[PDB]
């Protein structure tokens, strides 16, 4: 209404200045439920929004969708709506053998293998998280007793060739990404996802604070497959971390 | 069950070798309604998929979401399930003074201003549409008496900053329109042995009625089976 | 005279608005011979021009020379002279095993492995053919009964390393082109030539129509070598196609 | 004897796993003087190195010289001798109006406008500081009551032309300051399993007292042993 | 018979290890006429080749055509037949106020604004002339009393747009002149163990007699046998 | 004093218009000693300066430090001080098996694997030496009876990965430089060093003359290791060459 995609007015946010941003609209209710007086605001495409209260202050939970283009829309309009702090929650696979399912990852900066970030800063600019957000996430994780890894994430415009997956229709990856996974592994990159390069670059270049946490639900480099219930329990822990991080940032 | 995102099996497709891929679920239902025996299959995240029938052959309609990245997931996972031809329909603005609201644009090739196309081929490779799909879209547009323009589309990762929203090089170069998905779609199919076509209805033009593009894409699909 | 290289005046063209553009001046006479009243206009360097008539309308046949720089000169001056439609005729090798000598290729767009095209549009711009020209070529081929392949061509500033040839004086190719042939093969590229990236990019960016057809005279990926007479018969067929395509574009 | 440039052996380090790396030898002596049992080890070309002790553990102080290239030699050769954590201290100007002469800047990440960082990772990889080192620098600054800003630094190969010396894009993007070494240092460590932090004291600001940054880096070092 | 384009055999060269490579066939005949026992060998497409003799040794003169692409074919195919030294002569404009019509330019290296040079070496590699060839051209120019300038030439794929024809950065950087072939020629030879030199006569200058450059290239050739 | 790093005034140079520029301040005295009346001017960081006389004319000898950034400072300030000709002296390893320890290298142009040069001209611009300087160096070498190689040098912003060294802490080189040494070897590159791309590019683009000579003290591609005294004798010869080259340029 006040914005062009989310279907939200300013007053709907009730002065909220922090937002928690999952990718999947299915996860918006369950995260808002952790907090006081969860109310459903709107639901348009993959932008589902709920509002809640935390220590007396209004908070927003809004889905971003998949990929940088979708995310940029969500972040841009929420920034217009007055949101100044963004905490990304996700579930992810790991790319390091010593990172286990059920572990938690806090991202300090991202490898920019995407397109939308370049609209906000040149490639030379770092896709870096805010120090306060990162600190809050690291502290909330440790308070919960989570096994935590803090470092670089690779952020890709594709799920398949940019993550060097070969079990595809064509079975081929373009030269740019051939051997790329081994390279990132050697450089200490923790995981692959698809949204953070846009999130972190647009926030760092525009005076906004952002951070990201993710629960490890799978590991491509490990032979053992993840349990059914442990994936659901890792997801709830990650949610717990992000809410408890948000409490310190209000 | 067979793919990571879409929630579909090979069997769900009942031999379908063509998919129509608009951006949004509201458009999916609208397209499937034009065909025989429409059935909703699945809805996960951005990807809502229906199955239908054209001349006794199965066709799928599946939403892509916003941008190359989500589009790339949809196309790959449909290709894994046996689709070999993709037709996209959208609605857009135009940037050429002689293009009217109500006209239909068939894209021959796209300017590659996205990030995802580069995950399939280096920049020097053309974001070109398949000749058969392009022909079938042009045929079907003439079939319902649509005013048709055929040419190049500019495709970017941003909706506002990559469309002049407070440079006129694309206009001077004869670019018809702006959107966000065609560069990824066309490059990813042309560099991987899949056929792809792209059609759009003109809804706005800064120098100066969507159901038609939907009928056209369906009637194009028929010619390609 | 009116132009700086071709040695032609406007009136010489007699209102001609379509031109057929081979690379080799030797082929200009034989293509003009297919048409009514073939007259030799001029011959300067590798720019040999003939004029003819087709269904009552004047047509030009002009050689481009080798490579994008030479071609850009020819196209630019003929555009100045009033030519608005350009049909390229060539003979070529194929890069796909299932493409046979005697087959005909119609190019929808080109991989831009050249330099001159960048002077007309940035690399992001597609080296795409005109739809009407492409349609006319495809229809003329089928009317003649030719086995036709429609798709992407790789257009290179070199005959040797850009086409990944190793049987050279040095025996080496620079990293950019090492493994490049296998890459294009996997992406469905039909053939290599040296002029189309400039032709198609300059026409598509300047409101001019262009298309390209070529007869396959050799195939590097096949063990069998081409017959002597079959190469000469493929050349005459390609010529037939381009003239019959031109008839539909007047 | 063990390395090409520095003139040091493993044994010279007596188990040191942390080094402090300023640009110049005058600063090296100043830093080592703040610690226990300071000893000069070597002086070759740009690389003057001292050894000292913090809480009974060995630490090294070694000058880098000017720019990424000399910095890259120092860090690599110290890593070969067993150092796994690097802290850099500098003095700089600021480009933000609210940053005062006397304030302390802790760099989270750098803009990569150098040439040497590319010898370690492609441009898309972030020139990001280690979280522990960054935390320890922020803690130590608060410990002596310093006014602290935490954010991004621009890092280039030129002192004059890459600093406006007869474009304001870095200011508009929230960049704190300019220097010449941090991009190489942060990228080279983050992409090779080494921890790195960076701190600077503000000595000038075009929109408007170095001993403090030296004490801070030493007290940060202590927390990281 | 031995090569793809030129229509020549090894035997046609009678032991020649040097070629002179101007752009056009009219210039080829002119150059060969200055030498002993001139003989036309072949004429196919852009490539017209003569053989001649200097101090009892065989030399070839072969036209390149327009641009790096045609030049690249000529040089490669001559190299396959045994040529190891190439000298190019051209005629050009100058872009420096002190360079006069009638002066001679010997190119030490070229600005790489072509596309074909990149098919031989990445952009960071210098389009540099061979020292012996450069020396011999400078010697031969002084021999006939020519006014000589020695320096950098800008080399592009376009004749008009890449020469200011309705940016002055090349003038400010000391570039002597513009042409279209030297970047490809110099890069392709320097990166493949072949010697190359380049000389030109000034025929125009926007800030203000070709037979001389032809004599100079021949007399340079003599010194290199 | 007149400059911001070297600690020198204009009058200190006594009208000197040529400078000899080693990297190491330790070598400044020994080169100035070859000439008449060697006086120590200043010594600040790695910028040690001495002045001397040669055939009656004042000459400067000034160290540059390591790398392009350091060198650019030295060259820039000496240019401000009136120096118009720069002769680089160095000692180097070779990358060609047929180049022997004790040989001398004169550089015609440099491969620009550095950052600072790009601040003076775009990458398309050649890092080319002055013809007079190159000629003087080649002639001084031959007069001394040195075995001389004239050609391209690779100039790198790093000593380790940009020179494709694997005997490092991490043991890895980034894809850009993987296989790079074999590439330069095949292209006829003589050696690696770290300063010339900046020196030559800034001089060629600013109307200043520069050249470079170096004595070969080691060869990575040879099994035999260099003698102790032969390295010291190669260094003195290179010094002799540079002074005798300077005599011809005054």
């Amino acid at each position: 209404s006040d914005v062009f995609h989310l279907g939200l007015t300013k007053n709907d946010l009730q002065g909220a200045q922090l937002a928690i941003v999952p990718g999947d609209p299915e996860r918006v209710e369950k995260i808002a439920a952790l907090m006081d007086k969860p109310v459903k605001l709107a639901s348009h495409r993959e932008f589902t929004s709920w509002r809640a209260e935390l220590d007396g202050k209004a908070v927003i939970v809004c889905s971003t969708g998949i990929g940088g283009p979708s995310t940029s829309i969500a972040v841009e309009e929420l920034a217009q709506l007055g949101i100044r702090t963004f905490l990304r929650i996700g579930t992810t696979g790991a790319i390091q053998p010593h990172i286990n399912v059920g572990d938690v990852l806090v991202t300090t900066a991202s490898v920019r293998l995407d397109g939308a970030s370049l609209h906000f800063a040149p490639m030379e600019f770092p896709a870096v998280a805010d120090f306060a957000c990162t600190t809050a996430l690291v502290e909330a994780a440790k308070s919960i007793g989570a096994t935590t890894h803090v470092g670089v994430t690779a952020s890709s415009d594709t799920f398949y060739p940019g993550q060097e997956r070969y079990d595809t229709y064509s079975g081929r990856v373009v030269r740019r990404f051939k051997g790329s996974m081994e390279e990132w592994q050697a450089m200490g990159v923790m995981n692959y996802e698809m949204e953070s390069a846009t999130l972190l670059t647009m926030c760092a270049s525009q005076g906004l604070r952002a951070g990201m946490v993710a629960g490890v639900i799978v590991n491509r480099t490990q032979q053992e497959i993840p349990n059914a219930e442990t994936m659901k329990q890792t997801e709830s822990h990650a949610v717990k971390i992000v809410v408890e991080a948000a409490r310190r940032l209000l």
